[PDB]
């Protein structure tokens, strides 16, 4: 994955876990 | 399940505890 | 279920135990 | 259900309760 | 339904609970 | 389990301890 | 996916955990 | 799909995310 | 579709998701 | 792995051992 | 103010925040 | 606040907070 | 505070943690 | 402070450290 | 600015930058 | 800025940095 | 403290330690 | 900053980097 | 700093390094 | 310092060792 799209899943990733939700 | 519905059984939960209603 | 629909399912459940009829 | 569509059963729902007559 | 005619339907249906004659 | 289920089940253990209800 | 197309999935992708609604 | 119409796209899906009808 | 034509349906779809009539 | 996807995995799996979620 | 009052000014002021005009 | 005022308060102050117009 | 009171800045306080603008 | 501001407070507080905003 | 304006703002902003003409 | 705002100013900057013209 | 409260210090202090911010 | 404030400045810090005009 | 702040410092000072343009 | 502070120090710092640019 290009660095633009690692970025954008890492911060949807956390938010899952912080949401409980992934 | 995620956050806010853990959260919101919870809260349904103990009321539930309370009120001798689960 | 999304948050506004959890929401509202919470106030009436809640609402619902305390008056003995849900 | 949309919003504004949750919104309007939520109160409807909330009176039913409060009035016994849901 | 339409906004308008949701709108219209939750006050019909308000004072049908408030009157007992929905 | 997760912490907060974890967490919300403690709470509600205790509780159900407390009042003689689990 | 080019880099607009990933900003808009993303800023989607992220409203959609915040309102429960992905 | 050119920026233009994803543009559009965007704020239409965003805004059918904040009324929940998507 | 071309500029002026995306943007009237943008309008168009924008509004009908406000009514609730598209 | 190439760097930015190993600190991106490293970050999302210490929160998943915080939050109990992994 | 009145629930009607509220209501009506409640959806007056999102659309406010929605169309940037408040 | 009553709560129905504090309802309309919370959807009108996440709202904000979504726009950044708060 | 009252408990509907709590809850809802609860939801307002950790949305602006998620997006800096407390 | 009464058990469900506790609760809120605590929440906040984690998620404070978290994202390394308290 | 409003939505609208702000929208044909960035438009014609974004024709200036490409023409050399703003 | 609110959120759409900060959009437009982004797209702009960037458009601005790749024809020399900020 | 009473117990509750011990707790969440207790939980707090100890995330703190591990990510080196109290 | 806000969470969209920093992420905009930061792909505008980025590319200013790689074009040599920050 | 914040976490996301610190995580774009991060790869901003590391591209400078780079580049040799901090 | 916080442990993700050291971490992206730490990367820095070695980095500049490995290009002679501390």
């Amino acid at each position: 994955m290009e660095f633009v799209a690692k970025l954008f899943k890492f911060f949807k990733d956390l938010l899952g876990k912080f949401l409980g939700n992934n």
